[PDB]
């Protein structure tokens, strides 16, 4: 009976090592993405670089006080309203702003799901002398965050509408600096460079990640 069901076991520790390994890809691509979302000192380095506070009508000391509050108030513990220090904000700023704030908690609550994932079923795969995972995993963390940026390449401006209405709750409503103005102080350059920030710490995370499997490998090899 042994054939048979070894034929079954490989095939699923080829499959362990899959669901282990895209795990690990997201949990890196949510913890990055969270690393920069809720880190301060990207931001606090484009007021200068950017001239936010001439962007905006606003001092420097009010840009960051009004920041503090947004990223408080896009963490998944605070309950309460949205309330900007020195700001006004229409009825669709504070919609747009709970549509950015549920993306968040759906990442984390996914996040936990694939770290769990990750960490016991690769247990289970390093009990069993098994490293691949820590090496599908390294690449494949590299290529998450960009296969969801593929549509881009099939039409750029038509798949930014895709994006825009998957995660937004109003079609046509945009950002009135008049009713909205904490639009002034988040422009467009300070969101690539933090989309950038995030693939960095991607790019380092599948280093560390593939370190891990050349270490355990080469101890696997100079025990043999
Ligand atoms: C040695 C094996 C390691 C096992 C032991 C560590 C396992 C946790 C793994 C990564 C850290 C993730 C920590 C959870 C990140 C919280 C998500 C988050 O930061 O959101 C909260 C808030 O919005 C922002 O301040
Ligand atoms: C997209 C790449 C990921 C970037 C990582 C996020 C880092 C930003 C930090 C906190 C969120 C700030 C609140 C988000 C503000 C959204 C404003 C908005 O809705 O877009 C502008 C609108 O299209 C014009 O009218
Ligand atoms: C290498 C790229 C890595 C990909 C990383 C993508 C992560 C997206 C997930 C959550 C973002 C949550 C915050 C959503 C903020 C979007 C607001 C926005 O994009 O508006 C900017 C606009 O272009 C000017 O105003
Ligand atoms: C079992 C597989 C082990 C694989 C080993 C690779 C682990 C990758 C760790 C970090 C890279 C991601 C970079 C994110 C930078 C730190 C993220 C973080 O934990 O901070 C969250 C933030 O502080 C919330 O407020």
């Amino acid at each position: 009976s042994g054939r048979e069901n070894l034929y079954f076991q490989g095939h699923m520790d080829r499959l362990i090592t899959l669901v282990v390994s895209y795990s690990i890809a997201f949990s890196i691509f949510a913890l990055a993405t969270m690393a920069v979302v809720y880190g301060k000192w990207l931001y606090y380095f484009e007021i200068d670089f950017l001239n936010i506070p001439d962007l905006a009508d606003m001092t420097k000391d009010e840009i960051k006080r009004n920041y503090d509050v947004l990223i408080t108030y896009l963490s998944p513990f605070y309950d309460g309203a949205l309330h900007l220090p020195t700001l006004d904000m229409s009825t669709n700023g504070r919609i747009r702003f709970v549509d950015v704030k549920n993306i968040l908690v759906k990442i984390q609550y996914v996040m936990y799901a694939t770290i769990m994932i990750a960490v016991i079923g690769g247990i289970y795969l390093l009990k069993k002398k098994n490293e691949k995972f820590l090496l599908h995993g390294s690449i494949l963390t590299i290529i998450f965050p960009i296969a969801l940026m593929l549509p881009i390449a099939i039409n750029f401006e038509k798949s930014f509408v895709l994006f825009h209405k998957l995660l937004f709750s109003n079609d046509y409503w945009v950002f009135d600096p008049e009713k909205d103005p904490i639009i002034l102080m988040l422009p467009e350059e300070f969101f690539m460079h933090a989309a950038c920030a995030i693939l960095l710490f991607i790019l380092g995370g599948s280093i560390l990640c593939y370190s891990l499997y050349r270490y355990l490998v080469k101890k696997k090899r100079m025990s043999q």
